[PDB]
């Protein structure tokens, strides 16, 4: 009913927390963790301290994380991997269940087209959230993987 | 006093603890945690536990991981990047100071040559830690990296 959506990376992991009262979508809070520091241990440290922070603050029922179908540069991907993994585990160690969605599935879901440009997806995220957004470091991307989970979760088995 | 070298692998992870006392090198133990399990969320967490159960059971001072740079498979990069990010955090959170060694400082430290091959390396490890011993699998890859730390710890101050 309360979903954390995390779009993690080398440099910064963004976050989107929202509730869903059956069909009444609702913005709770979003943001971007900034783990820029040179050192890995510590940058991995910050991902975790932050994520489990959000958890400990928003008290979320599910964990949404998107997946990788097109993850083309080898050494850029190792780093996504470590960022990925730490975020996942902080979630798991918090007892929250992790849900992996294909970016393919996140576009179809929000905007109705899986060939939609990122700003078309960001645009819909903020219409829907009625976000008086004057955007940033584009937290909407994490917000969007959040919406998705709902659609799917309230769509599966019948 | 106590060094732990780790070899994080999505499917398997070797460890090697050694004891450095003065200039006296001593073998405490080694093995491999078999994190073979389908659900990604659990592999990870198994890495996390396994690595932590060794940290408490053995109680290292230091943590030593070998850096990963070249690889050119980007589906596997992301597969090795998660695990290795989960193994590092496991130690961050137990209050272990973590150090990375390039695959070539390791060869230079135990084999004398840089472009050595592992048969050599692993061959020479059993010697260092005077141990003509019965390889389960072969965690010899973690003992070498832990051995490196003991060397590149014993090097410039004065």
């Amino acid at each position: 009913a309360i979903i954390l959506g995390i779009d993690p990376g080398s440099r910064v992991t963004g976050y989107g927390v929202i509730r869903q009262v059956g069909r009444q979508l609702s913005y709770l809070g979003s943001g971007c963790i900034r783990t820029k520091v040179d050192d890995l241990p510590s940058r991995l440290k910050l991902i975790y301290a932050g994520v489990t922070e959000i958890i400990t603050q928003f008290q979320p029922d599910y964990f949404a994380i998107e997946q990788v179908f097109m993850a083309k540069n080898a050494d850029s991907a190792l780093k996504l991997g470590q960022a990925r993994g730490v975020a996942i585990v902080a979630a798991v160690n918090q007892e929250l269940p992790v849900f992996e969605y294909a970016a393919r599935q996140v576009k179809q879901t929000v905007v109705g087209i899986g060939s939609a440009e990122k700003s078309q997806v960001q645009h819909m995220v903020r219409t829907l959230l009625k976000l008086p957004a004057n955007p940033q470091a584009d937290a909407a991307d994490a917000l969007a993987i959040a919406i998705t989970h709902c659609h799917v979760s309230q769509n599966a088995m019948q």
